[PDB]
C-alpha cells in the first residue's frame, strides 16, 4: 500500500467514528512518529482553527486536499449549513480523503471536487452554483498559488473581505504569490509565523484579505 492507504488505516484503527478531534490526533501522532506527510498539521491547524473562528464563513474554498486533514479540521469548526469544497487533482488522494471525512462524520459538510483547480475554478459559478466564496485555503502546489488567485479573480469569485489563507509561504515558500499579494493594493496581508507539519522548521501562513478591484 501507499503512505496515505496507511494514514487512513491508523485513523480508522486509533480514532473514534463521528469524532473529527480523535481524527486530527490520530493523523498527527502517526505523522509525528511513524511517515511525515504535508499536512498542514497542528502548529499551523491551530492558527487555521483561529481564523476559522473569527471569520465563521458560509463558503470555504480548500485548494489541495491531499488526505483530509486540513478539511477534517476546517469542516468540524464550521456552523451548520456551513460548506467547505475541495479541490483535489490526485485521484487517489480523493478518495482517501473522502474516506476520512466520512469517518470523521462530516461528508455531509464538504464537497470534494476531483480535477484540477484551473479547470474547476471556472466552473464554480455555473456548475456548482457559487455566488463568491467567503474564504480561500491554498494548499496546492506552490506555483498555483498565484495563478488561481488571479484566476478566483478574474472569475468574480472574490468579493470584499474574502480571505485567502495560505499555507507554506516561507518552506517550501511562494514567492510570487507573496511578493505579489504584500504588494498589492487589493489585498491586505498578516504574516502568522509557525512551524512546519511535524518538523522544527520555521514556516508560516499568510492571511491576504481581498479589497475589491
Ligand atoms: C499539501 S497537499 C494538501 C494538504 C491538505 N491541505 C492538508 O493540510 O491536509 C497538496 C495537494 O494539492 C494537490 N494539487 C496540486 N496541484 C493541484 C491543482 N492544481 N489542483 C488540485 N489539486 C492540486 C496535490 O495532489 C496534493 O494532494
Ligand atoms: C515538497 C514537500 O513535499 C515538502 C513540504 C511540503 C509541505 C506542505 O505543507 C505542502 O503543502 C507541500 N506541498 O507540496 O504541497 C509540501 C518538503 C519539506 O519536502
Ligand atoms: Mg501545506
Amino acid at each position: 500500500d501507499t503512505k496515505e492507504q496507511r494514514i487512513l488505516r491508523y485513523v480508522q484503527q486509533n480514532a473514534k467514528p463521528g469524532d473529527p478531534q480523535s481524527v486530527l490526533e490520530a493523523i498527527d501522532t502517526y505523522c509525528t512518529q511513524k511517515e511525515w506527510a504535508m499536512n498542514v498539521g497542528d502548529a499551523k491547524g491551530q492558527i487555521m482553527d483561529a481564523v476559522i473562528r473569527e471569520y465563521s464563513p458560509s463558503l470555504v474554498l480548500e485548494l489541495g486536499a491531499y488526505c483530509g486533514y486540513s478539511a477534517v479540521r476546517m469542516a468540524r469548526l464550521l456552523q451548520p449549513g456551513a460548506r467547505l469544497l475541495t479541490m483535489e487533482m490526485n485521484p487517489d488522494y480523493a478518495a482517501i480523503t473522502q474516506q476520512m471525512l466520512n469517518f470523521a462524520g462530516l461528508q455531509d459538510k464538504v464537497t470534494i471536487l476531483n480535477g484540477a483547480s484551473q479547470d474547476l475554478i471556472p466552473q464554480l459559478k455555473k456548475k456548482y452554483d457559487v455566488d463568491t466564496l467567503d474564504m480561500v485555503f491554498l494548499d496546492h502546489w506552490k506555483d498555483r498559488y498565484l495563478p488561481d488567485t488571479l484566476l478566483l479573480e478574474k472569475c468574480g469569485l472574490l468579493r470584499k473581505g474574502t480571505v485567502l489563507l495560505a499555507d507554506n509561504v516561507i518552506v517550501p515558500g511562494t514567492p510570487d504569490f507573496l511578493a505579489y499579494v504584500r504588494g498589492s493594493s487589493s489585498f491586505e496581508c498578516t504574516h502568522y509565523s509557525s512551524y512546519l507539519e511535524y518538523m522544527k522548521v520555521v514556516d508560516g501562513l499568510e492571511k491576504a484579505i481581498y479589497q475589491g478591484p
